[PDB]
């Protein structure tokens, strides 16, 4: 319509492209020539060029590969660095045909200065990314004052034209479930209509494979080629993408079409989770909707419990607990019997590559909600006992049995303190010296955790502490925490939270 939209091909970025990194470290001339042949083929006005790599001398690689790009292709290189010395190689050996890729204010007015004065002394298209002294911009508000600030240090200071600019307002992956980055896509093409408005002139563009990562290829083309449309129709003069892989959206089912948009634009339903519900669509072994429905709710009500969990089924959850309330079934058994069925069986099925990870949150939201709604129907007894400082260690995040124990524990009369997760002993011990507690509670499931157990312990000998320490997990075993008690006396396995209470029983001395 208003212009073509000037397509930047992505595969040649050593961060973003495993084969073409591996093409890089091996010296494969031929090979990454044939790659930006083939992008440019496949319909790329352009090519984003990233070789830095942790441990790697980004200059050196650089002086390398330059010269034959240089040679062996017609169209612009968009470089894709932080280094302005780099900058200035690419700029040396491909002059007029390059557009500078970060350009921004995470470290202040000085680095992006420095990176502005190069495309406006080398008449070099700019990319301005909105990021600030306070990181990257989520919201629509902070995208746009950002974007303002910038274009007026960039058209006023270095006196470049609106046309020389293109702000990368970012984007974000909706893909990995998380509840936080629901609205990251839509927040940002929030912004980029409102800016198109207020600074006419300037460009746009995305990296838009990034808002689908971590999703099936097929459910990727799709939702790559939905965003990409809608960040046109608000302003997107430029995009970073795979040329070959955006499908136009003539060739979408409608169906497809309408999810993508629920999950870009967050239009969540009662009975519907948009990113689930696309994945699903993808998914092959599709029943009759009505004939699974049926299927389901035809079970017995402890099995269809179960099968909540599994599923991932949040509607009428309230309504089968309330009903098993009524028939002689107490909220532990429940927990302790289906419930937790369940979420061992989707651990089976993660396990056995037949369910996608954002599908074992949402089995985890099942539960936690139902344990919310069973919590006040569990007995309450004693109070005052003792305190426990609860934890899940350094890079482990599974946190539903520590919850657990924080229930049981909290029913029979004990405060605890639950620091989430993710928590170093840092910071577990700075929340002991301030609860004072009977014992602390170090959850953990993967092997790795458990070593981390064992760092901790001996961090813990070495400042002096013998207060109780009671380790749960599934990795962890009891022989193995017997032998942790050669570095700290006082620890204990614990196989459930059942454990837990027994422990803290005998440790406060009930
Ligand atoms: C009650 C609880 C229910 N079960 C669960 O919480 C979930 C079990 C399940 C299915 C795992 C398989 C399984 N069958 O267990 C699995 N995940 Co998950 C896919 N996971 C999740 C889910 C958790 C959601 C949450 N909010 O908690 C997540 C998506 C976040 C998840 C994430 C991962 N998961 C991952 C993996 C690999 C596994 N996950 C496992 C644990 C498992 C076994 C499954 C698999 N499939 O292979 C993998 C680990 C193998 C191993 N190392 O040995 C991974 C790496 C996947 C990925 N590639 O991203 C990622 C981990 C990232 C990281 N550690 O940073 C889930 C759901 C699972 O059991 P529990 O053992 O935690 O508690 C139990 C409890 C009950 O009474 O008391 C005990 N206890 C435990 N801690 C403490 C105590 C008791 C006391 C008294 C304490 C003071 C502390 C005792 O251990």
């Amino acid at each position: 319509q208003e212009a073509s939209l000037f397509l930047v091909g992505e595969r040649l970025n050593a961060t973003g492209s495993k084969r073409f990194r591996e093409m890089l470290f091996a010296r494969d001339l031929e090979g990454i020539l044939a790659l930006a042949r083939e992008q440019v083929e496949e319909g790329a006005h352009a090519l984003d060029l990233s070789v830095a790599w942790t441990g790697r001398d980004e200059l050196e690689d650089l002086r390398w590969l330059l010269p034959h790009l240089a040679t062996a292709l017609t169209v612009p290189v968009m470089v894709d660095s932080t280094s302005p010395e780099a900058m200035e190689l690419a700029l040396k050996y491909l002059p007029g045909r390059v557009l500078l890729n970060s350009a921004n204010l995470e470290d202040g007015l000085e680095r992006f200065d420095r990176v502005a004065s190069l495309a406006k002394a080398h008449g070099a298209a700019l990319v301005v990314l909105a990021i600030d002294e306070k990181g990257m911009a989520k919201t629509r508000e902070e995208k746009v004052r950002v974007a303002l600030r910038m274009y007026e240090r960039l058209t006023e200071h270095h006196g470049l034209r609106p046309e020389d600019l293109l702000f990368d307002l970012l984007t974000f992956p909706i893909t990995q479930g998380d509840e936080e980055s629901r609205p990251l896509a839509k927040e940002t093409l929030l912004a980029m209509e409102e800016l198109r408005e207020r600074l006419p002139g300037v460009g746009f563009v995305l990296g838009v494979s990034n808002v689908s990562f971590g999703l099936k290829p097929r459910a990727r083309r799709v939702l790559n080629s939905v965003f990409l449309d809608e960040a046109r129709k608000r302003g997107l003069t430029a995009a970073i993408v795979d040329a070959g892989k955006i499908l136009p959206i003539s060739q979408i089912p409608e169906e497809a079409y309408a999810l993508a948009l629920d999950l870009i634009y967050d239009r969540r339903k009662e009975g519907f989770d948009p990113l689930l519900a696309f994945m699903a669509y993808f998914e092959a072994h599709k029943e009759d909707p009505g004939k699974r429905e049926d299927a389901f709710l035809a079970l017995p009500l402890l099995e269809r419990l179960k099968r909540r969990v599994v599923e991932g089924r949040k509607q009428g959850l309230e309504a089968d607990l309330e009903e098993a309330l009524k028939a002689g079934h107490k909220p532990l058994d429940l927990i302790n019997g289906p419930l937790l069925a369940g979420m061992k069986e989707v651990g089976d099925l993660f396990g056995a590559g037949k369910m996608q990870l954002p599908f074992v949150l949402q089995a985890a939201e099942v539960m936690k909600r139902a344990v919310a709604y069973l919590e006040p129907h569990m007995e309450k007894k004693g109070e005052g006992k003792g305190t426990l400082v609860l934890a899940t260690v350094k890079g482990a995040v599974h946190d539903i049995g520590k919850n657990l124990v924080d229930i049981i524990l909290s029913n029979n009369g004990y405060r605890v303190v639950n620091l989430g997760i993710k928590v170093p002993i840092e910071e577990i011990l700075k929340a002991v010296e301030a609860h004072k507690p009977h014992a602390v509670g170090m959850s953990g499931l993967l092997v790795k955790s458990t070593l981390v157990m064992k760092e901790n312990l001996e961090y813990m000998r070495d400042r002096g502490y013998t207060l109780p320490v009671i380790l749960g997990g599934a990795a962890l075993t009891r022989s193995y925490v017997e032998e942790l008690r050669a570095i700290y006396p006082n620890v204990y396995y614990a196989e459930d939270a059942f454990e837990g209470l027994r422990l803290m029983e005998e440790l406060t001395g009930h």
